[PDB]
């Protein structure tokens, strides 16, 4: 019944239908494992073409307490409060949660993506003001007996994928679903002891790849890298397309690359394995990841007698993020009630006729170095 719920546009977000307030006002919500609060637009907006209005709901209660928060990308500022919330494709149940009525923003909302908020499902440790504003899935637990575990299935202008709560749907995903500790309970934080390019180690103290952390966000597109990874990923990229030259621009992310429709070189480009700490000491696996998932489409009919891209990986000073176009065509499980993150190959995977994502191990290190940063 949960399968299908979501929906979005390319580089835009997925997003799950909710209700908030008595009676029911229904919302386009981002999904997002990458924050911790529950915000909504709650005032009239250029790109909104609905919002959260409090006046209409008998069961909002306000906190009396204002909170600014700031993204990678957008900030917004509005006012706490809490209401009752319901999931009509999720969950049949309805849970009073915080809510933050975004009244200002900059840079946030975006014109056309059909979504109106956003829904922080990791945890407490990084909500804003403070960790005491219980997130919404923490909510959720405690009023309801659903099972602490969600799972994303985000599948590749618009696109759609199943977020399904309290459990795991084995329709969604083949082969064996991979498990990675979840280091610490925040943002949902893992370890990355190894990267390879076409299968060709980067050969770094494996703590660079998680300088200085590295999270699972599905709120952001791109795989983002600590500098010095960044750039020896785009060496080794290059060297591994090298039979074309493309400007300095598409690797910077600011130039889009365009081939005529249906001839894109996609064999010209590396495969990239991130391989993840296991649930056993010194054993690891890899998931790799196609061009078809870094080389993001960028729809637009004015250049449609071509197909044109925007490299989707950048340059990041807060850490690896494995975003939404590392998570596409993986099965991704948040084992909250395991502190794990399980990854398989989805229903949905990326491949051609030569190659596919995989999920694949188990993998042995002999170096007994920690690889994470702190
Ligand atoms: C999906 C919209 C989007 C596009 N892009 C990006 C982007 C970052 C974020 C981003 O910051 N997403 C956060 C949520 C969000 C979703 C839609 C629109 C605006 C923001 C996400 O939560 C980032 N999670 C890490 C983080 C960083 C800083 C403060 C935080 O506070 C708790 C959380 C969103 C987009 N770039 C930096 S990028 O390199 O992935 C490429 C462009």
């Amino acid at each position: 019944e949960m399968v299908d719920n979501l929906r979005g546009k390319s580089g835009q977000g997925y997003y799950v239908e909710m209700t908030v307030g008595s009676p029911p006002q229904t919302l386009n919500i981002l999904v997002d494992t990458g924050s911790s609060n529950f915000a909504v637009g709650a005032a009239p907006h250029p790109f909104l073409h609905r919002y959260y209005q409090r006046q209409l709901s008998s069961t909002y209660r306000d906190l009396r307490k204002g909170v600014y928060v700031p993204y990678t990308q957008g900030k917004w500022e509005g006012e706490l409060g809490t209401d009752l919330v319901s999931i009509p494709h999720g969950p049949q149940v309805t849970v009073r949660a915080n809510i933050a009525a975004i009244t200002e923003s900059d840079k946030f909302f975006i014109q056309g993506s059909n979504w109106e908020g956003i829904l922080g499902l990791a945890y407490a440790e990084i909500a804003r003001p403070d960790d005491s504003l219980e997130p919404f899935f923490d909510s959720l637990v405690k009023q309801t007996h659903v099972p602490n575990l969600f799972s994303l299935q985000l599948c590749g202008a618009s696109v759609g994928g199943s977020m399904i709560i309290g459990g795991i749907d084995h329709s969604l995903y083949t082969g064996s679903l991979w498990y990675t500790p979840i280091r610490r309970e925040w943002y949902y934080e893992v370890i990355i002891v190894r990267v390879e390019i076409n299968g060709q180690d980067l050969k770094m103290d494996c703590k660079e790849y998680n300088y200085d952390k590295s999270i699972v966000d599905s709120g952001t597109t791109n795989l983002r890298l600590p500098k010095k990874v960044f750039e020896a990923a785009v060496k080794s990229i290059k060297a591994a397309s090298s039979t074309e030259k493309f400007p300095d621009g598409f690797w910077l992310g600011e130039q889009l690359v365009c081939w005529q429709a249906g001839t894109t070189p996609w064999n010209i480009f590396p495969v990239i394995s991130l391989y993840l700490m296991g649930e056993v000491t010194q054993q690891s696996f890899r998931i790799t990841i196609l061009p078809q998932q870094y080389l993001r489409p960028v729809e637009d009919v004015a250049t449609s007698q071509d197909d044109c891209y925007k490299f989707a990986i950048s340059q990041s000073s807060t850490g690896t993020v494995m975003g939404a176009v590392i998570m596409e065509g993986f099965y991704v499980v948040f084992d909250r009630a395991r502190k794990r993150i399980g990854f398989a190959v989805s229903a949905c995977h990326v491949h051609d006729e030569f190659r596919t994502a995989a999920v694949e191990g188990p993998f042995v290190t002999l170096d007994m170095e920690d690889c994470g940063y702190n």
